[PDB]
């Protein structure tokens, strides 16, 4: 029988057990770790961990079901190349946000900075939202983002411009916007007499001039409904400009009212930082305090490599002021994409290793926001993955994913161009012991690497904590080829299965749950993206406004009454001009034409008609105007050219002309 | 070690066990109840119940995973405010129906009485269907319904008319419709000679004159296909009007045939009941027998409050005749929304308590349909929730939900305007012991209350039994703010995340299951709402008819051949008139125009053209008519005004005029 | 206590156990089989099998949860009648294919041969794809397919033509197409001097002249991008015509490059086989080798019945050449739809039994591709189901489904026209033991048969192995009536809930899994079928091109700039002609008209206008042309008829006519 001490070879014991029990029996390993020389049938165990040396000298750990309290979710399912949550995730007012980039490749082509959000602690996720448009100068350049977070109720993002041609960095800008919230407040509004401004006391409001604010039950005349911030007095007070003045001071103290903000109705604040010298990518976001934050960065295009952070001490008053700070220079070679987080006055930083045959990922802490560091090397050249993390109690909990199967270990060659099942790990490291020598990387879930192209969307994720769960948001593929090598070298997302990469989220229990289960099985018709309702007439009805930007083929079409108390049906045409034309008929091009009719049918019996004949028509380019009255209003009836065409013809005479004077023949 | 006797404090023993076992180990409580002073990590237990007194003197019970055989499902996911299944659910011919109201708020604004249904015992649910239109007098008033059910194969519903302004009741009507069914029959059709009618024997058909009936393989000439009920002879017999008569008698005795009904092609019968005096809400539905049913009601607008039911003895012959029956007067204060159900000659009624500081929910039974009652009070002022229920064996099984977290208990203050996790409970009550003093409310799932507005959509549900499962259908929110206090005071469902309230269903096993599992994991593309198919050309194709009522923006559009043996493409315009117009160009307003062409391109080479120039065009309001023929048919070519406009001009002369007589100059 | 020896009656033991244990306790049967005279509460057991004789003398087995490592998925959800995966499933380059027919009934009406695919080992499935169009002579005949598979990287299908009227077979054709692949290759391309063809060495390419091939990084001038196969030299070599030639030879030996294939951009090869004599249905597919394959068939319309296969020895060079081979004549009566598979030089065939009261399904094997056979009979007249299977180790693993509940057993009468829960079974048979006398059929999942019509979509499935799982793809229904006997005798899929039959897949573990779990919960918005993204303006945006073929009702419509550098908005009309017309208005028909306008509003102020008045208008069939110029280009302005209409009128006089010559009057 098995020792389960994590050192004694249990292979043979475990094999005997499996052969001796029925396949349906969940063998309970009692939370112990069993050393093996080959992985057994993991699916037959619960509450079991395995230590296994795929590559001798590099032990890795493997969790059976129920070893950790955890679950994998698939959180996007879109034809875009969906990847790079790195390192933008955050939670705000109970909502979990998973930003990423949806593109058509490793690059900024067709790219939108996007997010999906969860309102239910990760069970269920929202329809993707585009945060950025394509750049004005597309397709020369487009946006890109790997650093996003929240500081004092505003979203802050380092929005980069990069070339489509080489993904070369061109511009860095700090964009920020207030987050949408509802506040239920008591007092705080004052309006002095004989002037129109009211001042609002909202602690750490994070609003700027022109940002949206809406008011309910204020009890101060004029402070009502949709308004904008007129001035900001300080971090806790601002004013709105009302439409009226009164001859007595108002003051809503003691009264319960409501505000009022909106991400979507407030403009971005965009602060151009130019081409920050010596930067390849800005990556990760660490809220420091009420005034500012840090974003990570590295430079890896030319020697020497840099890895560090930019600290923005006061991003509210001075968004363009930041200070660069570098990790110790011995950890900078072969490093990139640092993840940074800030906890009780300590800033933690973990690097990506670029190579399996060089010193890889390292960990650093500072008590002065990067001026001085204490540092530590992860054993065995951890590489190709970022290591996003959170601190829970004394532990840094970090997650990582090899990009393709069997690439994790030191000295493991890249292995692309064939379908595989890359491993995802997490590890705990205690900040007090500050030693990585014995870190245990635990394989908790396996993803798919498609193999159709060299690049992989798997991993390169982001981590947040909400209440007693930690969430690792990361990319994963499926086996559907994008056909880059095939009929889709243009990388059109909307051909066939589009791009295989989508987002997943591993949700792990991190503390006690003192509540009954909130989990449900989803059995609903998903009805947010294209809300469909069967009308009383039994026909599918979509009440949401929508944009179709791809080419549309329609069958029979009815334009219903919709405009001006529904007196009319309306089609409006945009652009410089609109064109309504007629294809060449496939079977009978000799009939080519459009009939315009003021009545319900093709018979002129039903209403006035004008019929435009195609060039292919038997009656080439003929026009027939058919009504019971032809009335020409507001201008003369004239030929385009001079002394070129006539009124009537020998076989089409008008009976006469009713004139107010004799013709002017000239 | 823990005693698990439901009285001895097991907190310390349970804590010791938790610390001493691995986190992945499911701790088995052996179906026992453990008293605690704080809830432990419930997620680590299986088959375990906790008794806990959050509020001293008020024990509630808490189920670990697997203590009951039950599972929560989410059954809608719609931007509408989806709530109030109360109390309308029913099962009919294997389909579970979950009616509700989808609106934009606690009120009748934008509201459609709706339902979703399950065809697979609750695993999977249908696209929402609207059962009512917006009221003809919208937006002054609109429909509302909390009472619906099935009697003798017809749906019966109390459709209320209520004002948008104050949700004041305005009108009560009984609407009913036959349910859709397929009948596989033998005999029952007779056709007497020399007349065009046929009589159909169908026991308890429940149809009315004008209702839809379809026939197959009748073997009675003329009784075939789509038809309607011409007269109803009695509950078991009706006639249809065929297109022909025979000179000998017809009688399909001994022959197997099929009928034939439809909810959708039969009109509602609407019986106007007026403004039923002394009624606030009609709520719940209890089928009594083959001829009628009772609906619950309450009056809570003015003293004295009333709580009771309306019995409709014969809803088929006399839909407008009903009798009011009230519960005992002592139970009527602080009570509303009674749930009513009828079993083996006993009518059961459970009230909603309106406040936590007053005697709450009570249960009543009657052997004479509400003339006399036996009554009992639930301990500790059960409030804010309806208590829909079913009788299984000797037990009433009831479900309830607090509307926000920690509101359930007696004396618990309302706690709104902050996000929380409201508890949902069920309880068993033995009808022979008829005593609620020791009722055990068991917390079986937790919901979310969003907190962005005072109102909550959680709970207020409905209950049905199908085979050996009971189902509780009720509302629940998520963390997505509606932004009522924000950019969406107008409460528009299709802005941002719409309204967070949606429907869930708790499915609980209630008797033995003598079959292998029917459960599946859903892995399909949901393809009912907007059925999409990749055509052979690789383009997504929707074959279903559809209505888009919200503003549409389209890109490139082709109108394909579709009408009159596909000889033509067709666009029909509705309303009093149609308008096809041209927006003001953004970049080059001087170009504003629409080109109408009988050919395929902008070049007039491809076909006849009419070009309408906008007022902003360099050639302001010009029209250019361009054809190789301009032929004016059916009427004179005239100026709109008299002696105002000319034919030609000095720089635009017609070569001549071909006339059949000299001009008439006058 | 229970013996669990599979022969001793354990009913009372088991009953006492259930009575003495809490309902939440999963009772472990330790992989043992328990004989019962009634099925107990299966839901309360884990790792337990039951032997039970519903029909005395006919033992069947019943699996509790966790007895097998297996799970059911639902893989289609479509209003079409989705059924008959029989017997077309296959795996190709890590993708699982589940082809089927989506129709409106048991017949070829509205039918499209279709498939859904899995990219993740069966967790998740794709949007349905149509493989065939409606037949050109629809609705007289249409397509049908029950045999499909892969041989040497081509898809091969027997596409049948059958009448809508009687489902009678009319034509058989072999359709084939190359499968899409990405190949990552080293060397193999040579291009001889002074000619333009590059020959490509790709072993077993399976391509034909005209098939699509795409090249990247070839390092051979001209061999680049999208190309087509010019000639095929042999099975390992083909050429592409390059744009150019060189004076010296080229050979990329040692250079890495990529190809390049496409199912969608390559035409079908269609080989007409005529109406193959004495065939009712071609069914099932067995790849024999690199050159060809076998397809099963049966003839069941006239005596004598035939069951066998058609062997196509070289489908590449001679698609039209096949040889008929039949199973031994004693096994032909009452048999149909053979499933065939080929393993290690042995061809296996299992038949469908057509009735429960005659010798049923039989198994056969041959080492000469059907010339001689060794045969065996399944006990108890197995009938109404095909038995698709795979060989894993020494075992044939087969699956079958009764079509409605309790039809499986010998002598069991069909039981249609009532909703039921039909049993699905699997069985193992060792080919070295070659005796079915003690076959154990294990009920592993229960489906639903709707009952609204006699026909059943359940079962008639298909089986594949991928890695260490076996997959059974089959049909199953739900409780939603199609209303064939009701308001939808026309069987329109898009009314109400359409057709209840859809596809499911049972995924069963068949070998050890040496990896951590790949499973996830699906929490995304399904966004492949109609990809929706909230744009930066907060509106749902669909960027994919789409076709709507069903009648569309639209509200307010804006045609946005789309065409020719987005200078213009564009609507093109197809067919022989386009029609734009105006419905009869409901409220004010006397207003019937369309206003066409070159500007933004209904006021003529905004642009030139032409208004067509309906016949219903007060000004019946009036046209009003309103611009500040009316210019008639390219042609004379003429009346349609000769000397019938005038220019002007007594109350609508032109001021004069500007002419280059006097009127020509006649
Ligand atoms: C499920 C369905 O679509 N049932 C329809 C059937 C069905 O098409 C046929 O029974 C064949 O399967 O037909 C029904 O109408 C039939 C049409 O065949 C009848 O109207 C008969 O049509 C005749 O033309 C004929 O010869 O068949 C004349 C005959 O007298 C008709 N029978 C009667 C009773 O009038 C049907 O009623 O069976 C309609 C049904 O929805």
């Amino acid at each position: 029988s098995a020792k389960g001490d994590g050192v004694t070879d249990d292979t043979a014991a475990l094999t005997s057990a499996l052969n001796d029990t029925p396949v349906g029996q969940k063998i309970n390993g009692n939370g112990k770790t069993y050393k093996v020389t080959s992985l057994p049938d993991i699916s037959r165990f619960i509450n079991t961990r395995f230590v296994y040396e795929r590559i001798p000298g590099q032990p890795l750990y493997y969790a059976s079901e129920e070893f950790v309290q955890g679950e994998l979710f698939k959180i996007t399912d879109t034809p875009y190349y969906n990847a790079w949550p790195q390192d933008k995730a955050f939670v705000y007012e109970n909502v979990i946000y998973a930003p990423y980039m949806g593109s058509d490749r490793h690059g900024v082509s067709r790219l939108h900075v996007s997010w999906v959000k969860s309102g239910d602690d990760g069970q269920t996720w929202s329809t993707p939202e585009w945060l950025t448009d394509l750049h004005p100068d597309y397709p020369t350049v487009n946006y890109h983002c790997m650093s996003m977070g929240v500081c004092r109720n505003r979203l802050f993002a380092m929005i980069e411009t990069r070339t489509l041609a080489k993904n070369a960095l061109t511009n860095c800008a700090l964009w920020d916007r207030p987050m949408s919230r509802s506040l239920h407040l008591t007092g705080g509004i004052t309006k002095a007499a004989n002037q129109r401004y009211a001042t609002i006391h909202v602690p750490d409001h994070g609003l700027f001039v022109g940002d949206f604010v809406n008011f309910s039950n204020s009890a101060v005349t004029g402070v009502s409904g949709d308004m904008t911030v007129a001035t900001v007095i300080d971090k806790d007070n601002f004013t709105v400009l009302t439409p009226n003045q009164q001859t007595s001071d108002l003051n809503n103290a003691g009264k319960n009212w409501h505000m009022g903000t909106s991400f979507h109705k407030s403009p971005w604040r965009k602060t151009d930082l130019g081409l920050i010298p010596s930067v390849t990518e800005v990556h990760s976001f660490a809220t420091i305090d009420n005034n500012g934050f840090a974003m990570g960065y590295h430079q890896g295009d030319v020697a020497p490599r840099e890895v560090g952070l930019f600290y923005f001490p006061d991003a509210f008053n001075s968004p363009s002021n930041y200070v660069r700070r570098q990790i110790p220079s011995e950890y900078e070679p072969d490093a990139s994409e640092p993840c940074i987080k800030y906890y009780d006055g300590v800033l933690y930083l973990i690097t990506r290793g670029t190579r399996g045959d060089r010193l890889g990922s390292s960990l650093h802490r500072s008590r002065d926001i990067g001026q001085t560091w204490e540092s530590l090397r992860f054993p065995h050249n951890v590489h190709h993955t970022t290591l996003p993390f959170a601190k829970v109690g004394d532990d840094l909990i970090m997650f990582g994913s090899e990009r393709a199967e069997n690439e994790w270990e030191a000295g493991a060659p890249d292995d692309r161009y064939k379908a595989s099942y890359p491993r995802t790990f997490y590890a705990r490291l205690n900040v007090n012991n500050w030693n990585a020598d014995d870190i245990e990387w635990v394989n908790i879930t396996d993803q798919i690497y498609q193999g159709g192209i060299v690049n992989s969307g798997v991993g390169v994720g982001s981590v947040v904590v909400k209440d007693n769960y930690i969430y690792y948001m990361f990319g994963g593929e499926d086996h559907f080829n994008p056909w880059t090598y095939g009929d889709n070298s243009a990388k059109d997302p909307f051909k066939s299965d589009g791009h295989p990469s989508d987002l997943y989220c591993y949700k792990m229990k991190i503390g006690p749950d003192n509540r009954v289960s909130r989990d449900f099985r989803y059995g609903a018709v998903p009805n947010r993206a294209v809300p469909v309702f069967f009308d009383t007439n039994g026909v599918r009805t979509v009440p949401a406004p929508m944009e179709f930007t791809g080419d549309l083929g329609l069958g029979h079409v009815t334009i219903r009454a919709s405009t001006s108390s529904n007196i009319r049906s309306e089609v409006l045409m945009e652009g410089e001009y609109g064109f309504i034309g007629k294809s060449i008929p496939t079977d009978n091009p000799a009939g080519q034409r459009i009939i315009f009719c003021g009545g319900e049918g093709t018979s002129s019996t039903t209403g006035a008609q004008i019929t435009l004949y195609g060039a292919n028509n038997t009656d080439s380019r003929r026009i027939v105007y058919n009504g019971d009255e032809h009335l020409f209003q507001s201008a003369d009836v004239k030929p385009y050219n001079d002394n070129v065409t006539a009124l009537g013809g020998p076989s089409n005479r008008f009976t006469t002309a009713y004139l107010g004077s004799n013709p002017i023949v000239t």
